């Protein structure tokens, strides 16, 4: 079901500090090489009065079908099809800011389909997120842990800010299979190294291309 080339489509809706928005994306990648690209438009609530970087990890640090797994580490995500999987996340940001995310991953007529619900609160008004002074995500390692027939994902990420700073951010994600028939071979503890790059942006972040590279390894 997961071919060497797979397309994906994404609808994201939510709010940050009360500012409502909607984004749509489409893209493609090589699930077995862990590489993917997505073109994203802000279709409602644009221009966003906050850094697009806070959303970036939910379209893609939200696309876990595109991880390169070695034979000996079972692939929870590709095994979950045709039904797919969900992920739920809470992210806490240095200096205040909490983002809660719920995501559904489905496969419809050979295309991966993502729905994402985002709610950000308590970002300080004069901070880099609400002032649009962020400079992208550093590469990051997500630790994957087996948890009662799904996976717990743990990442401690650094959002770059203007003037050479970072904001530390902690991501706890629960990945749950929607499989109603069939089996999943469960992996052990492992790591996934991710590189998420924002390229080809428009001036006010109404159009953004994201590129991600995700490779699994022993912990």
């Amino acid at each position: 079901l997961i071919k060497e080339n797979m397309r994906m489509k994404v609808v994201m809706e939510g709010s940050v500090n009360g500012h409502q928005f909607k984004c749509t994306g489409e893209g493609e990648g090589n699930p077995y090489m862990g590489t993917q690209t997505m073109r994203i438009k802000v279709i409602e609530g644009g221009p966003l009065p906050f850094a697009f970087d806070i959303l970036a990890t939910s379209f893609l640090y939200g696309s876990r079908t595109f991880i390169k797994y070695p034979k000996g580490i079972p692939d929870f995500f590709k095994q979950s099809f045709p039904e797919g999987f969900t992920w739920e996340r809470v992210t806490r940001y240095e200096d205040g800011g909490v983002v809660t995310v719920m995501q559904d991953t489905s496969l419809e007529d050979g295309c991966l389909v993502y729905h994402v619900q985002v709610r950000g609160v308590d970002f300080p008004s004069n901070g880099p997120v609400m002032q649009k002074k962020t400079k992208g995500w550093e590469p990051f390692t997500e630790m994957m842990y087996p948890a009662d027939g799904g996976l717990r994902g743990y990442t401690h990420m650094a959002l770059k800010v203007d003037g050479g700073g970072h904001l530390s951010c902690s991501f706890v994600t629960t990945y749950r299979s929607k499989k109603t028939v069939g089996n999943i071979k469960m992996p052990g503890i492992h790591a996934v190294d991710h590189r998420l790059e924002r390229l080809e942006e428009s001036d006010n972040e109404m159009f953004v291309v994201l590129r991600e590279h995700s490779v699994a390894k022993f912990a």
